């Protein structure tokens, strides 16, 4: 990885735009104004991995010479500039990054982090890694969509049964497969942990355990779990021995089995009801069987299946009033999942006086791949600047776009006496009428100077 | 350090468990199952070189893979006997074989693209354990996919209001670094895009093609010199032409693509670029154009709107085909809100007003890398072939309520007829096979270069 090749390549050209003897660039991220409230999360893994300690070499300053040489057909890049800072500061941007404590829920349109130069030649690096640092809309936006989805979860779970047991355990990462590249699956993968902790996606947990860190042995937790291809190798014949065969083989931790590799309704009737039924009332709680339908209209389909499953096993009544399964017995709906579905798929179930215990989901593209950077335009802006010993508050005021305005000054972010958030403009942060700013240096001329646990990000984003 | 062991779906690694006994082969294949009729097959030779060839085992990572798995499931179901014979055996090169379509053909939907087996009986396991790195292939086959058909967009509406095809491939310029989600992922998507175009902002797309593909040209993207709003803004509300004069002065011998909405879009294009920096605009070569980006409020309609007003400051002409075109020292470029929908209301709202398509480049970054998933193409990996017991069967799923998601049966191969329709042989029956041997035994065996991937990529 090559720092002087990780931007947006018109940004090597701006050192010679900005106006002569500017000696700060100040810029700041925000969820520019569901989705009301956005967990702050990824910063520091852009800030560990991309860019502390020495990421300058003069390896690296002559392959970016040579690519952008013939790239802009012409000798536009920065050389002299990047000499610099491997001379002077031995390959360590000199950059100030001052951000809220990752996990913080934060309401939309706020100062999030903000980014300056701490070195007057460099003025030019502050919007140099404004690519690499708005990636973190990514990160944010997991965490943000699925913490959502947690509430949607916990207020129907509650509703349907009157405790919140289980509720981390919701929710499945099953995004491995489904997202762009395998960096990209490590990243959603632990922002979904964030507020869950089972996944599928063994990328996230090598993420954590490298950029974060936890108390905990692993982040992210997983069961024994049948694909297609393990039943249909068996034979279409053989259906009933696959299942036989795979709960025998996991009859001490959960195991998920899917069901609809020929027939769904006949697998919840035939195979799990009658031809195998005494090995499913036999297991326990801690290790009960989970059938997987993958197919058909998810609503549709899990009521369907909850209904043949209220016919051949023992259902109670619970004290909320709603049916529930036996404890040996569970479903995962795991197709077709968003934060839309989902709340169709929940609140459907509640009519149909089906408890939320019942049920578990996975998401797979729908919670790391079907997002976008303006799904909470997440945005970077240079709000402040030093020119010849003048500081000057800057911003864009599009005429046809009043939603793509942007903040002016120095900014800070502050507790209100209600306990909520603000951010003030200008410089007012100085005063502290709202107490101190929540902006903690994170990041200073190469060193990570803040961190934060995992733990302490999860602990941060948590509900209510 | 990457280590592939960690790099599969947790119920992946409980999966040697799961199958008959006596199983020794499993054989599995991807397509794009059944508007995008043809697919370009793209970026698997990326995953090869990094992520599957070489010595990918160590007593290490077993190791390390051992700890995590035994805290994941809570329970020892980690295969170390299996992986520590792939060590042992093959220095942990992996005993599978790869075949696939050439990287650049372009394939219509529902036919089989790449196949993967265990060449070792004791690997019966591995074949679905790299499903899940396999399977995100469909995300450089869908972006190479939707920007070649953005090209045929853009191809079909340049010739009927300019009659040739002078330029077009920088006509879609990749804007997407910032709005995708990894690094990654910036650097494959884009390299994808560049299998159809040859603008980009994206660098890390020209940092892959070399190291994995390569090119006889000296690069293969490029770029020019281009404003944002900060390099505007930092000048001041009332000195916006400052910084547009100082901007277009600095680079006023190679094309300079201004931001000209940070205030007021309409009054910078008949005001400052029409009246009062004019005479900077008029001198400049055919070579090195100002273009004028605008950036918010409706895309079709701010560039009509644009248009208009240049079109009263500037000399405008009539092409040879009966469209307006601005004099060579003036473009426009629309790099807000494009995708491969607007795009089309683009040029055809621009085709309603006269205006040709030589005015105008896209620029597209979210839209272009990562508004995709692996349904667009429905992109699927099935096993459609074992051995157990010494028995071969032809395997497939086939669920009731959704027939769409039925697989292929048996050994695969792909096939032209002499008319040139494409047809994938099931149950071996294909005993021409358009599918090579790219992967076997650890070792990279048939490698593509760039420049033949976009040859075969290239449009009718
Ligand atoms: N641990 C798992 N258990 C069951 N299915 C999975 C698992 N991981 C991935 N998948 C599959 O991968 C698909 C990805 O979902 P999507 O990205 O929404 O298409 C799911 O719908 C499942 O079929
Ligand atoms: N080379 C570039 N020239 C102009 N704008 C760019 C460039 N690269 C990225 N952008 C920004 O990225 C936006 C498009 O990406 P997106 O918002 O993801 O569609 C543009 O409107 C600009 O704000
Ligand atoms: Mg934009």
């Amino acid at each position: 990885f090559n720092i002087l090749l990780a931007t947006d390549s018109y940004k090597v050209t701006h050192y010679k735009q900005y106006p002569p003897n500017t000696s700060k660039v100040y810029s700041y991220f925000e969820c520019r104004e569901k989705y009301e409230e956005t967990v702050f999360y990824g910063l520091q893994y852009i800030l560990n991995k991309y860019l502390k300690g020495k990421v300058v070499t003069k390896e690296k300053i002559q392959e970016a010479k040579d690519v952008y040489k013939e790239h802009f057909q012409d000798d536009v890049f920065n050389e002299k500039g990047w000499n610099y800072i491997l001379e002077k500061y031995d390959g360590h941007l000199p950059i100030e990054i001052k951000a809220v404590p990752e996990g913080f829920v934060i309401p939309r349109g706020n100062v999030l982090f903000t980014v300056e130069n701490t070195d007057p030649e460099c003025y030019w690096l502050t919007n140099w890694i404004e690519t690499i640092l708005v990636q973190s809309w990514y990160p944010i936006t997991v965490a943000t969509n699925s913490r959502e989805q947690k509430k949607i979860l916990a207020k129907y779970l509650l509703e349907t049964s009157g405790n919140l047991d289980g509720l981390e355990y919701k929710l499945h990462d099953f995004g491995y497969r489904g997202v762009s590249s395998q960096e990209t699956a490590g990243i959603g993968a632990s922002a979904h942990l964030v507020n869950f902790k089972g996944t599928d996606t063994v990328a996230g947990l090598a993420l954590i355990k490298k950029y974060y860190g936890t108390k905990d042995p692993v982040p992210g937790y997983s069961v024994p779990a049948a694909e297609h291809s393990t039943i249909t190798a068996w034979g279409k014949d053989h259906e009933k021995d696959a299942f036989e065969h795979i709960v025998t083989q996991f009859s001490s931790v959960p195991v998920s089995v899917v069901s609809d590799s020929y027939d769904i309704y006949n697998a919840c009737e035939k195979i799990w009801g009658e031809d195998l039924r005494h090995l499913i009332v036999s297991r326990s709680t801690q290790a009960p069987l989970i059938i997987r339908p993958d197919s058909g209209n998810p609503l549709d389909t899990v009521l369907k299946v909850l209904e043949i499953l209220g016919k051949k096993f023992p259902v109670t009544e619970n004290s909320k009033g709603y049916k529930l399964l036996p404890p040996y017995l569970r479903v995962i709906q795991g197709d077709g999942v968003d934060i839309n579905t989902l709340q169709e798929i929940v609140e459907g179930m509640k009519q149909k006086m089906w408890s939320i215990e019942n049920i578990a989901f996975g998401s797979g593209g729908g919670l790391l791949q079907k997002l976008t950077r303006d799904l909470l335009n997440c945005s970077f802006k240079c709000s402040y600047v030093v020119t010849n010993g003048l500081g000057i508050n800057v911003f864009k005021d599009p005429v046809a776009d009043p939603n793509k305005r942007s903040k002016k000054g120095r900014l800070s972010l502050h507790r209100t006496p209600a306990g909520n958030f603000v951010t003030l403009e200008e410089g007012k942060g100085d005063l502290e009428e709202y107490g101190q700013d929540l902006l903690h240096t994170v990041f200073k001329n190469g060193k990570v100077t803040k961190s934060y646990s995992f733990d302490e990000i999860r602990k941060n984003a948590q509900l209510n």
